[PDB]
């Protein structure tokens, strides 16, 4: 998928697990969290788009996503154990990581 | 890219990595293995292809790609800091993730 | 060293980033939190001195230590790359695991 | 606790995992390798005796508990899951980073 659509999906699924009732629930959207999360890495944001692919300035942006995505695992986990309020805890902790690279990025 | 690209670009890279011996070498490598350990997120193994995309299977199998992603990352860090060899050392260490996954999965 | 002596090591080297000018001091100081984080894993906080040393609410404090401790680790590869602002960044997102066990355990 | 005594807490504990039968079991001795691991932080190994307590070869052998550390913090997540065999195999991928310190500090 495109990048905007990824970053809908991750959207649209912290919103589900705010609102989220069970372990299911949260574990279904921290699910589709994962996946767009892994596709945005190949992505190029236009602010960026002329630059070098491996640029020092791409590094820098890609490692947004190595914080998310390692915060996004971290948050299954809880959901599986059956943890649902620490596992909506953590995911309202990681909106500090979808903040930072869009004040730098977007 | 399909998956067994991204495994072909995985590979290549570890030994690219192995014989490197400057560090822009060695972050050029992580860098590409970096985008084909997230790209494979998406994929369905031939091995599960009778199973449902959001499986307990599925999860388990994408499970450690989670792992693979944070060792490219922490490796990159090494590369970064021109620690050459100790970057190869986390390469070497991180096959054990490849092995694992295509011991359960291959 | 006990807790108390292990979290005022951690408070005053939040603050030594924060005002830091260069990459070393931000380095000293997070080099400083990882052990005094390390070594505050085998404290019984006070609130859960009624409890099992190995009990479920053990585990769940001692799991926002796992957070910390790996959030020390990549702040520190920051810092060590010469990226003092993002080592900040990295220092103050940090708080929030600093918060989260507070709220829940002192 | 000494660092040959944290040394015989992760080696013991590794042998009860590979022999358990049950996820209780598993995270029992995952909880115990889990503080040894941290306890070790503050050590100083016999080959870098001769070297300042906060050196760069320091930093350098202190890296490895914290990839260490983040692995039984994972493996700890499996076996909370009732993946026994899982957990038991994130173990065994442990031995990688043992050996890898080993190797250049023991
Ligand atoms: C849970 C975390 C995050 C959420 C909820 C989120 C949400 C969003 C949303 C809603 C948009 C507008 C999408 C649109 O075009 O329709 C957006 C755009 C963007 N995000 Fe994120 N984001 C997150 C994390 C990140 C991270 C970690 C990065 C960078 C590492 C990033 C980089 C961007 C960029 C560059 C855009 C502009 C391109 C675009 O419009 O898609 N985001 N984000
Ligand atoms: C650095 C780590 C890894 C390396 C070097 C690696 C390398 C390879 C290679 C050479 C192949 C042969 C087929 C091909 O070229 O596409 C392959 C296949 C495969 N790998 Fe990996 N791999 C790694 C990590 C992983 C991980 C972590 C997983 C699962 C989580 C995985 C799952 C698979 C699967 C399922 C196949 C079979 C693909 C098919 O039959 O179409 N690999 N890998
Ligand atoms: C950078 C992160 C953190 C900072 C700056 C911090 C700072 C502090 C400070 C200033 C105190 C005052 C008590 C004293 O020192 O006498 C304190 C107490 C405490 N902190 Fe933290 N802390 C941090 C992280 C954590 C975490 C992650 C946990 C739990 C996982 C935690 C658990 C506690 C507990 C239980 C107390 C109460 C100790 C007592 O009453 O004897 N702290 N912390
Ligand atoms: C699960 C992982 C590991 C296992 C099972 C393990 C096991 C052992 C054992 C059995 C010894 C002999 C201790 C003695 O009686 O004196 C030892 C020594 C040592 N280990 Fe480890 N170890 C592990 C990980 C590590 C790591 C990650 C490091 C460094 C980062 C490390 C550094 C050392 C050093 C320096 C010694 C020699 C000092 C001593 O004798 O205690 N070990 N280890
Ligand atoms: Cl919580
Ligand atoms: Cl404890
Ligand atoms: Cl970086
Ligand atoms: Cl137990
Ligand atoms: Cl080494
Ligand atoms: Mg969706
Ligand atoms: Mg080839
Ligand atoms: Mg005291
Ligand atoms: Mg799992
Ligand atoms: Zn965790
Ligand atoms: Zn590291
Ligand atoms: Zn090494
Ligand atoms: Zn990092
Ligand atoms: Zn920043
Ligand atoms: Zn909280
Ligand atoms: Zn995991
Ligand atoms: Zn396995």
């Amino acid at each position: 998928a495109d990048l905007e659509d990824n970053m809908e999906t991750l959207n649209d699924n912290l919103k589900v697990i705010e609102k989220a009732d069970n372990a299911a629930q949260v574990k279904d959207a921290l699910t589709k969290m994962a996946a767009a999360a892994a596709d945005a890495w190949s992505a190029t944001p236009p602010k960026l788009e002329d630059k070098s692919p491996d640029s020092p300035e791409m590094h820098d942006f890609r490692h947004g996503f190595w914080i998310l995505i390692g915060q996004i695992h971290d948050a299954l986990h809880l959901a599986n154990e059956g943890k649902v309020k620490e596992a909506q805890h953590a995911a309202e902790q990681l909106k500090t990581t979808c903040n930072h690279c869009h004040q730098a990025y977007r």
